């Protein structure tokens, strides 16, 4: 074994209460203990050294987005109250179709602009623990980047589906782009982006959606049956210089590891041919049989194989968490990936 | 003078009892008393003959709205119960800055697609209320292209914010722009819509936006500062042929009748050399000085004013009932409004 893993204790400073989901509010899927567990199975399993984050700055986030979010993220939580609103920060109202793009004044305006669903709710600490994520991935980067062959990122809030200047399903920065773009700033000509969360990651195809230098790859269930509904189609390859350099490779309900598979060795040849100097895994285990919000049939096992696969690529490695929600499992099904990818099956 | 009420009592049958605001669910300000305290003020005042709404089917509604719009309307209920969901039927997700206009088979994707905000829970009997309030309208149209001098249509839901396929802001059908359009539709060569109610009528604006045979006027609250935030704008005057056709008028918190009366007679003036057949005025009394939502500082005593200067256009005129959501005074505002276009002072 001996994989690194970067994880910040700041992470349970972001510990909301609400979550809107299906017409009421009810205790947040991204909770604190998912973050814990997975560390207690890494100490458990003693995987490797464990260190916290080194502090990057703003500098490294703002290459992925805008001075504006970054902005917004800091000051929405104290706008929020300051204007006498009495639960945790939700967005009411955003730019419909037909609607301007056009940033207002009115901390509700600026919510929904800045938004793509109300399931996200923003409260005290959103803000720091969201800087720590990306300062855990970005300390997860450095380490592959000064010799480790991976590393593990044990991010949370997680972050594939924000885009340059959208949070949304949980996510607030990019952690996998932030990374990514790391070792381009480094000197890296060619990164791979593979995302293996059973959801879309639409903030990271967005974000490098006209580039050629960062490859984006996506497995996910449908989006005509999933969030994030709107993003995620296999006929989004890219625009401009980046056209063909985005794949999404989509599945229905019930799919299990022998045909996400499948897909998954489409988007490893796709790699190869690629032949990216680095590789950024966007790791989400809610893939799993028994995830509460997802309809894949992964069982814990096939972590292994999938952590075996992804070392067979040969690449610098560094893993960001997203998503997952059986917490009973999550430790075991995150720290497999890291495990298999370590040799063992 | 005396002035025909149209009322339908299935106005009762949209009776939700969640609304999303300031992060908490709470009993929604669009409420049926709204409905039956200005009813009640109707027949108090003996302003004139009541009458409930005929059955025009969808067919007029569809000169507005989308076939595909008008079908999820009548859908959305069963299916968001039919997915599993335990409250009423809320947005959760929407189509963010950056993502894709394609509508998804998901009913979570279909109520983001057709939607501008999450204020607006679906529930049942909400779809027969949104087709009786629109009758309303139309009867209203038909008194008036029958021989009436004006018609009080008295609508629950409001109609304002909705597009063509967008619904939001306690609307669903823009009663307004329905009416608007039948007038078109039997002959009247120019109709002019007047939107006095607090906010911007976008729906209505974006309904004619590209047409210079329906001219909207709207006076509202500066959106830089509330809903719907994303249109409203002065510098919105139209596109293509509609362009000098569109007219929006902002005005800043704390605006009294003093001020907001000379932007009145900018738009009458604008009305006058428009030269309309016919006046439909989306009539909102959440411009008043105690409106929990608004912040404008009308007296119950403006609003007689306000009918006044409608009457002086000299023109045939529906008033279709809008916002407005202090219910000790609703009615007499409303009323007021009728009472004083038939000459009281
Ligand atoms: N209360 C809303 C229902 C659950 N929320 C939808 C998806 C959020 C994204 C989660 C994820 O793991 N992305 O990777
Ligand atoms: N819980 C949301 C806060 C208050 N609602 C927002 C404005 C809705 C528009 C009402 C209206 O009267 N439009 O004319
Ligand atoms: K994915
Ligand atoms: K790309
Ligand atoms: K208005
Ligand atoms: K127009
Ligand atoms: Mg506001
Ligand atoms: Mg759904
Ligand atoms: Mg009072
Ligand atoms: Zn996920
Ligand atoms: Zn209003």
């Amino acid at each position: 074994g001996s994989m690194k893993t970067v994880f910040s204790p700041l992470h349970s400073r972001r510990h909301v209460k609400t979550e809107l989901d299906g017409g009421l509010l009810i205790e947040p899927h991204e909770k604190p203990s998912r973050a814990e567990t997975i560390l207690a199975r890494v100490k458990d399993q003693a995987l490797g050294e464990i260190l916290e984050p080194e502090e990057f700055g703003l500098g490294p986030v703002k290459r992925v987005h805008t001075a504006d979010y970054v902005s917004f993220l800091e000051t929405c939580w104290d706008e929020w109250v300051a204007a006498g609103k009495r639960g945790e920060a939700i967005p009411t109202f955003w730019v419909g179709r037909g609607m301007r793009a056009r940033l207002p004044k009115d901390i509700d305006g600026r919510l929904g602009y800045y938004s793509l669903g109300a399931d996200t709710s923003i409260s005290d600490g959103t803000w720091e623990a969201a800087r720590a994520s990306a300062n855990v991935a970005l300390t997860a980067q450095k380490l592959v980047a000064e010799g480790e062959r991976a590393a593990f990122a044990l991010c949370r809030p997680p972050g594939h589906h924000a885009h340059a200047d959208v949070f949304g399903g949980y996510c607030f920065f990019n952690n996998a782009a932030i990374a990514a773009q790391a070792f381009r700033d480094q000197g890296y000509g060619k990164v791979a982006v593979l995302d293996v969360d059973f959801h879309h990651g639409n903030g990271t195809q967005a974000i490098f959606y006209d580039r050629s230098d960062v490859l984006t790859i996506s497995l996910h269930g449908d989006p005509d049956l999933v969030f994030p509904h709107f993003l995620g189609f296999e006929d989004e390859t890219g625009e401009g210089d980046g056209e063909a350099y985005n794949l999404n490779i989509v599945f229905p309900p019930d799919t299990p590891f022998s045909i996400w598979s499948q897909g998954l060795e489409k988007a490893c040849e796709r790699i190869r041919t690629f032949a990216p100097d680095a590789l950024v895994v966007a790791l989400g285990v809610d893939t799993f049989e028994e995830d509460p919000i997802s309809f894949f049939k992964l069982t814990s096992g096939d972590y292994l194989k999938l952590g075996k696969r992804l070392e067979q690529l040969g690449l610098p490695t560094v893993f960001t968490m997203e998503g997952g929600y059986d917490v009973d499992a999550i430790g075991v099904n995150a720290v497999n990936v890291m495990q298999g990818f370590e040799g063992k099956s």
